[PDB]
């Protein structure tokens, strides 16, 4: 069982997120497909990248990120930057023959997206974006259910992801609401997310159809970086919201929503899909949970059953115990870790990849153009 | 107070709702805007037609509608037909200076619900068209909510009915599978409630963008009249599915979906608003209830209430002593015979009105369009 | 089909509920046992009796109920009162040969209930204690799944019926406070429903084991007068009871109803664990029942919600759809039509006065119980 | 900051929560009061000891868990043995000047537990019991709304914890149904989750009657064996408790636990009723706390769906948005940030040992009044 060694660069407050992954994976699922081992960590600067090493247990800190890429001993890189970072640091790593693991959206805009992808894609390397929602088990759960037939064939999925984090006005203007670092806001931030489970469960996307809103148009700087701390107001130039209909590849329809103006809805990712057979609905702010209704169930006792996702489940073996243990944020970073490291040491791939995070992008581009001309737009499909 | 005579022609099974409502409204609301009598009830042969009348509480029986229309003792014509039968009853009620409460939806096109508009317009009658389930207490409770301005200025609208009583391919073709019947089939039958909610609580629809499902597009016919008696199969030449994008006139907007093919799903109407200072959740198969989220909420205790309707909140002083001893369908259709019979004997108007109807429909042939154009249409709008 | 000819005897505005049903019934359940007619109503002066008729739809009105005991012209007595009138009028209604609906608790003691129960039970007459909710869709359905053995045999019950309408100090002392009219508080109004639930689903009770609470001791008023100064009056029942069961059939359980629960108003629930599956209910949300099997396939058990509707007990006579909406009123709709088919059948109907006398018989063990502080056996009739 | 070596004594493959928890709770809660090291685990034999040193990531391993307490450089002793062997440990931990982290119950018996308390009272060492759940956020907020008179004075509390793990009577035979290894068996296992709950919210037990029952009386074996003939063995403890609770402070309530409860997996909750307002939570879904103020406008009242985040209890040191996801791991994280806090600063942490042996004596209480029939009173240490 080999060691393999972590270079994360940045994260922000969520770097504990990746650390707690990196250091309970092999606890969870044993014996482990590789030892992952937090070897260095890079932040902006040299001070708070040796504090971010010392609070996630990293050996060794930089604040310079291509020392990473250079060292001949660091396997897998960890990119937890701002959107706009993503493809220098991804190219370079591929170029050194490092695993990959990215944040979303891969990159800020589809044609950067591109260049990531076609940098690993020859490569003998494993490659993954971090859409970490499809590793909840419920959702995992969905999957199986799915491919087993358990629904039938799909007609219709409605998927959402409800936010209310930047609501109130005076909550001030970071990267995430500024084209030029982010690409784009809801969408690219959240409605990925969802997009990516739509890929999963149902299929690629033939067109969209789509709407964009900003809703609070204008913010206040932060002047001592990023109440009564407030610079001059900056504009918005992203979405706050973007709802778009959608046409498969496989003939289904649907419709994907995200917005972070939404008061009461905090981390609201679902999705509700209608087969010929059964249905099956998901909300994360409950992700233990997976409800599905059964059509050949006797006419009187049909409906949505509530499952717990437990040891009869997908991933079940590295869990809990029992159903309902709790499954939090953290396990869905486990879970993804799991499988990337198990790519690494089977000298195979995972999904989704960098291949996965291109289509996103292509999708994201279309879902703007559409919006723009008021009209459907054609999916480019990648496989 | 004045007994009005009241003539129902049609109802299907469905004729208890009616007649629950003449009985019962003045018992929920007293005094009384004027008392309802069942006078006469019309279906499709005298037989069917005294066996409803001994059913359903009313002195007389007739296989004739006109013989009601001409009859100058009733005051008020209930049309529960079938769509096709709409336009020629209500305009021949509105020339004998009925008042008329009509099912939806108007009728089976948009042409022929301005006529029954033109017809009752300009004259001394009040003109009633039956989306009952506005006048679910928790309905009108968001009404109530949005015009004080607790929720703040609406930003987003999302709205569906969703079901699954047709979504076996052996349930048969009735009139609600035919065009030449229904007009529509889920965009006439289910979106339509929903329809009229979106203009109630959000206002004026300025343009849609549509798509149209059909998944069950072949159905056995009964062949003993409206397992093992089919007959030959038919073809649905009707929508399943709706699913249209909204632009407000107010600059929201929003999104609605209708089916009949959502396992699951028995009666679920739902709405979902955001406003710049709250959230208003909603779902008819658990009526009683309204969600509704404040922002002004301390950060520490924010989210949805779960508001049971009771006699603080709208129509309460008509209905049960206590939140949640139980709002059922026949409640609502007591409210709306309430404000009704209020408008007949204070010589007012009532909403939804036949302009709300024709609105309605005009929303309706909008989306037809746009689904065979793929592409945004204007709503001509009346008020 | 007959025309069977009602005397309501009071209820208050909720005299709606009862006028709802006899117009409705055969409406939603045709053909119809029998016609029933609002014949004649009673309230405590002629002239708002003459105004109820009017309101409920009644031909005649009355403010002396005797005359309606008296009419040989009434099939059927509704009465509709508080605790403290319902057993002189069961009894000269039943003396008179009336079949006989009585609202709950069936009267304030099980000595005054037992008066009630000996004057009807060798009577060929039809009598009913509104113990409404039992006729609930989901209620019946909970009911039908325990019958067929799917969830197997009856391990453990849970019931509770929690309110607030009383939670604040400053809603008036009525009736409903004074043990000499309603005999007892929570007790009698609201845990009666539940008790008649459990004996419904699960069966008799053998012993009870109780604590009774009163949190408000006073409240205002709206020879009480002359008690008495100032502008409240005592609270001498109960708020809240909780008690411990053992059951006939060796099932455990409990039952807990308050007055004094903030966020709950007519919070009717039950949890009942069989060896095969569980049964959850909520009245709140009655048009759900949930169910879970023990017989699901692994990756795919938990409760699921079943919505009522034709497929479910009572269906044919309801909605077309499930979750097209039950209310109060159905379940009203519902005691009535199995009423007046027990009468033009010859039949009888559960629950009866027989219940009525049982479920007084439990609330006297758990009143018992609570005092001593011990088990009480609960005497079976 | 200091480094604090964690010597772990047992677990099964749930070390992984420990283990997790000594890991991250510096990632987590930053700075942190100190830092945990893996530094040695046990385990039933040499081979297995050490390849759980290597999963858990420990640096040492070892079958003799005495050796872990003789060694001077060991800070901190976690025992997540079978409650047989708490006392033993912890004892020898205690007289070592260790500090002390135990799995609950803390002992089989009001009396093995007294003697872990006794060895820890007046040591300057910090211990705790690991009623874990506690410390979800939404439970460290129901504690904030109560605390601050958010729902007045408190009425009454239910609480239960419903499971169905050996809901089959194929689930075999395990310590946790042997009276002389668990002592008790729902009581013990997951009661007293619920009991520590009560005791937290509401406060001290006064009183206690119970009912305690067993429905699957033998299970498939996996002198015991010498017992005995065939594929099965006995049961001898409770898979179901209820008891009604008198609370010191005047409050009423009840706590039911059961193992044959199908469709409940991990149903731990609690209502609780005040005079002011309502508090509702559900373990299974516990990123929420469920609240109703009476002092919300009366046309916009209802339990509000709170989901903790930044701005609730321990926000600081979890997720940066409310509904990113609570698991069972943060809970333990939680535990261990306030258990080196208390160690670093020199202090005390609750539940402690003496909480830990006042639940032991309430369940002692438990199983004598279920024996009685009678009420019993609690002693409060």
């Amino acid at each position: 069982m080999q060691n393999l060694n972590v270079g994360l660069i940045g994260g922000g407050f969520m770097g504990k997120a990746h650390s707690l992954a990196y250091a309970a994976m092999p606890m969870f699922f044993w014996p482990a497909p590789a030892l992952p081992v937090r070897k260095v960590i890079a932040e902006a600067n040299p001070e708070l990248a040796a504090e971010a090493a010392r609070r996630f247990g990293f050996e060794n800190s930089t604040s310079d990120w291509r020392s990473i890429i250079d060292d001949p001993d660091i396997h897998v890189v960890d990119i937890a930057t701002p959107n706009h970072l993503h493809a220098e640091i991804a190219i370079a790593a591929a170029e050194a023959g490092k695993h990959i693991i990215c944040e979303k959206p891969l990159a800020r805009t589809g044609e950067e997206s591109k260049a990531m992808y076609d940098a690993v894609k020859d490569k003998n390397i494993v490659h993954m974006v971090a859409f970490n929602y499809r590793r909840t088990p419920a959702v995992a759960l969905a999957k199986k259910y799915i491919e087993e037939g358990a629904i039938g064939r799909i007609l219709s999925f409605r998927g959402t992801y409800l936010q209310d984090w930047s609501a109130d006005p005076n909550s001030p203007l970071s990267w995430r609401f500024q084209k030029s670092i982010a690409g784009s806001g809801a969408l690219g931030d959240i409605a990925t997310h969802v997009i990516d489970m739509a890929r999963y469960l149902v299929g690629e996307f033939s067109a969209v159809n789509a709407v964009l809103s900003t809703w609070i148009p204008e913010r206040p700087l932060q002047s001592g970086g990023a109440r009564g701390g407030e610079g001059p107001k900056g504009p918005v130039d992203v979405d706050d919201e973007v709802m778009t209909m959608i046409r498969f590849a496989n003939g289904a329809v649907g419709s994907v929503e995200a917005t972070r103006n939404a008061h009461g809805r905090n981390n609201y990712i679902t999705f509700e899909i209608h087969g010929t057979e059964g249905s099956i609905v998901f909300n994360y702010e409950r992700r233990d949970e997976l409800q599905v209704a059964f059509a050949s169930d006797q006419a009187d006792r049909r409906g949505f059953r509530t499952v717990y996702t437990g040891p009869a489940h997908p991933y079940g073996e590295g869990l809990w115990p029992i159903p309902a243990l709790g499954i939090g944020y953290g396990e869905t970073k486990i879970i993804e870790a799991h499988d990337f490291f198990k790519a690494i040491a089977e000298g195979g791939s995972v999904s989704p990849s960098f291949a996965d995070g291109y289509q996103v992008a292509l999708i994201d581009d279309a879902i703007v153009e559409s919006a723009a001309k008021e009209s459907w737009v054609d999916v480019p499909q990648i496989s």
